[PDB]
């Protein structure tokens, strides 16, 4: 839950690079990390084009509607399960009939279209003539349902030749970002051009949706706000009401449309809280999986209710209702595979690792509960993992920090906002309200956050945050929402450890007894106390005991490592001067402060290797 969390801490990567990108993207030492890691090296690779994959399939899917359109044959389109469907199936359909062909939507022909995977058929989708970024071997894109229907749309206009249909991105993009896709490459440029189109959609119904919603251009407001209001219609049966008002030019009628959607998804709303409310109570302690059974519950509204309880408890769900089944899995344990150890019981199933669906007589249940718990039993217990970016930056660079991790966005599937670590004594703590919601401050940033079940923090924390820009009467206020926050404990990272920090006290007494030490040439005040006090002075190479950091690197050593409270060795704390790559010296510094304070050899030792460097 809380207890199987593990916080670990980003690689350095190799100062070269590290340079390079911050060169390349003209950005501090915190969001090159970050970009770095999410594979991001040049300017184009923040901005990729927008360009028509060559998937396999889609010429010849190409060649075969425009022989229907000027054959004038009968186009037939279906997808309707989801927003990724409907945005595609709208895609086809108004630019198909754009471009005077016979087409129509089947909500349940010549040609037949089937959108998210005589009469030819054209399959042009994904998801799990097929038109399939998988069918290509050594493609490296993911394009989703609408993804594809928005590349055949645009491989038929370059047959016909006609520009790109990029007025179809916006439809595109809210499937791309609804299918929970990966935001990279080709994903992450049709969604960077559709966030941009939604405010003046050429499709009245989904700029009014967007609208509706409070829409300032952010993939989250589409991922939360937008798809959760169509994927209500479809959940709810009434996928029709959610295809039309993609398809209307009507703005009465897509208004008229947009109040029932939002109707559709109070109920969704209101049957998910009633079903979680009656299941989370359940069968879930630490049980290898949960199983709960809902007879009169509504099928529509399960999935969500299951990953909500797998959140809350970090274990795989079962859910059944009216016969038919749900499942929410993570960690090591696939879902499918779940469901096939128990398969003799099932009257159908199908699915992949994380999530899963079947049907059963519900009088198997029992029988389907213990075999499932058999199978969960069999693998070691899931465990979240919260990736640290890196140490937060003091209070006065965090607006240029925030601007320059701008450029990640869309944030989503492909990469998440980045987290930082924070870390101290809390300050100025204060409630707002009754519970869990408070505020404090760590090393003057101040904080936000919902305290788990206890409130009083304490008295030294750890924080996983997200940098925040808040505005406030016309202000601006750079803060930290914390998503994770705890009493210090085990945190992964780091290289080999090599160099082990000691406490400068425990330092000094074990060279007062005699033991071999090293003292830098710097800070000639340790080095003279050091001779004016008899201590055997040594080389780093052979002295097992460090007072301070040699010049330059001294490995296959494995050494223990002290500054100090009043050393000038520890005086890397002192502030810098700022803006050029003084700001990666300074990252290192308090990175090798940070690990020195928390005895953490790996990161200690990480940080040393790229102190040499920054010095080299
Ligand atoms: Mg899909």
């Amino acid at each position: 839950m809380r207890d199987r969390v593990r916080w670990r801490v980003l690689s350095l990567p190799p100062l070269a690079q590290w340079r390079e990108v911050m060169a390349a993207l003209e950005v501090g030492p915190e969001a090159a990390l970050a970009y770095w890691h999410r594979g991001f090296r040049r300017k184009e690779d923040l901005d990729p084009p927008l360009a028509l994959l060559p998937l396999k399939g889609l010429r010849e899917a190409a060649a075969l509607l425009e022989e229907a359109l000027r054959q004038g044959k009968r186009i037939r389109v279906h997808g309707d399960y989801d927003a990724d469907g409907l945005t595609g199936t709208a895609i086809l359909v108004r630019g198909l009939a754009a471009l005077g062909a016979d087409v129509h939507p089947f909500i349940p022909s010549d040609l037949f279209l089937t959108v998210d995977c005589g009469v030819e058929v054209i399959v042009t989708d994904h998801h799990t003539l097929v038109v399939h970024p998988a069918l290509t071997p050594d493609l490296k894109e993911k394009p989703t349902g609408a993804g594809v229907a928005f590349l055949l749309l645009w491989a038929l206009h370059e047959r016909l030749g006609l520009p790109p249909p990029l007025e179809y991105a916006d439809l595109a993009a809210v499937g791309t970002i609804a299918d929970v896709a990966p935001l990279w490459g080709w994903n992450r440029a049709l969604v960077k051009e559709g966030l941009a189109r939604i405010p003046a959609s050429s499709w009245v119904g989904l700029r009014l949706l967007a609208e509706a919603v409070g829409y300032t251009g952010k993939a989250v407001e589409v991922a939360f706000r937008i798809a959760p209001r169509i994927n209500a219609a479809s959940r709810l049966g009434e996928a029709e009401k959610a295809l039309r008002l993609l398809l209307t030019d009507d703005a009465a009628e897509a208004q008229a449309l947009v109040g029932e959607l939002h109707r559709l998804n109070a109920r969704r709303q209101t049957l998910e809280e009633a079903m979680l409310r009656k299941l989370l109570p359940q069968a879930d302690p630490e049980a290898k999986a949960i199983v709960l059974l809902d007879p009169e519950g509504h099928p529509g509204v399960m999935g969500i209710v299951a990953s909500r309880i797998l959140e809350a408890t970090l274990r795989p769900v079962f859910l059944v209702a009216q016969g038919k089944g749900t499942v929410r899995s993570l960690a090591p344990i696939s879902a499918v595979e779940a469901l096939r150890s128990a398969e003799d019981l099932l009257l159908r199933y199908g699915g992949h690792k994380e999530a899963a669906g079947f049907a059963m007589d519900e009088a198997l249940f029992p029988a389907f509960k213990a075999r499932v718990e058999a199978y969960a039993a069999r693998f070691p217990d899931p465990v979240r993992e919260v990736a640290l970016l890196d140490l937060l930056p003091e209070p006065g660079l965090l607006p240029q920090v925030f601007r320059e991790l701008a450029l990640l966005e869309p944030y989503g599937e492909g990469n998440p906002e980045p987290l930082f670590l924070l870390f101290g004594a809390p300050e100025e703590a204060r409630r707002l309200g009754e519970g869990r919601h408070l505020a404090f401050r760590l090393k003057g940033v101040r904080v936000l956050a919902w305290k788990q079940g206890d409130l009083a923090l304490p008295p030294e924390v750890e924080v996983a945050g997200l940098l925040s820009e808040n505005a406030w009467n016309g202000h601006l206020a750079y803060e930290v929402q914390a998503v994770d926050l705890r009493k210090p404990e085990a945190l992964e990272g780091g290289i080999a450890p090599f160099a082990y920090p000691l406490p400068l006290l425990e330092a000094l007494a074990r060279a007062r007894l005699g033991e071999g030490v090293y003292v830098p040439e710097d800070n000639p005040e340790g080095l003279d106390y050091a001779w004016k006090a008899g201590f055997r002075l040594l080389p780093p190479e052979e002295a097992g005991l460090w007072l301070g950091l040699p010049p330059r690197p001294v490995l296959g050593r494995r050494v223990e490592v002290a500054l100090g409270r009043e050393a000038r060795a520890r005086l890397s704390a002192p502030p810098v001067l700022h803006t050029p790559e003084a700001r990666l010296k300074a990252l290192v510094h308090r990175r090798l402060l940070f690990a020195y304070e928390r005895r953490h050899p790996g990161l200690f030792s990480e940080a040393l290797l790229a102190y040499w460097e920054v010095n080299r």
